[PDB]
RNA sequence: GUUAAAACUCUUCUCAUGCUGGAUUCGAAAUUAGGUGCGCUUCGCGUUU
């Protein structure tokens, strides 16, 4: 609308962290060095998915609260488009407000 | 057996020139490389005063 909420999130690891590498060429290049490479950018910086953990977190607690929420984790699921997690993170036609 | 018969309105000359299917609209919306696996096994801080 007229405003936009910018939430700057700084995350500090309180234990080891592993996000696995998704790129085929980076995994096949590292297969003789490490059997579980970490997802890194090509600027040599660690890249963690953030949308999808936020969505899973909100879906589990809003399902526990009893407020209406669909499951976008079940296989080939279709987001309902009416729940609040479909508003923030997206549905098939309305898209996520929370970029 | 027609004031007859006989004599091809013929030859030559490009519908050509000038004008852009252009304008408007994002392949992107939905999907966490996740799940499983204990740096463990072996070696007395001896000896020497
Ligand atoms: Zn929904």
């Amino acid at each position: 609308a007229k405003t936009m909420k910018k939430i700057y999130v700084t995350m500090k690891t309180l234990s080891p962290l592993y996000t696995g590498e998704v790129r085929r060429e980076d995994k096949e290049a590292a297969q003789k060095r490490v059997n579980f490479p970490v997802r890194k950018t090509a600027t040599n910086k660690v890249l963690i998915p953030f949308k999808g953990a936020l969505r899973s977190a909100l879906e589990i607690m809003l399902k526990a609260k009893g407020e209406n929420v669909c499951d976008t984790g079940e296989s080939r699921a279709r987001p309902c488009g009416r729940c609040v997690t479909c508003s923030l993170f997206g549905s098939m036609g309305r898209a996520g407000r929370a970029s």
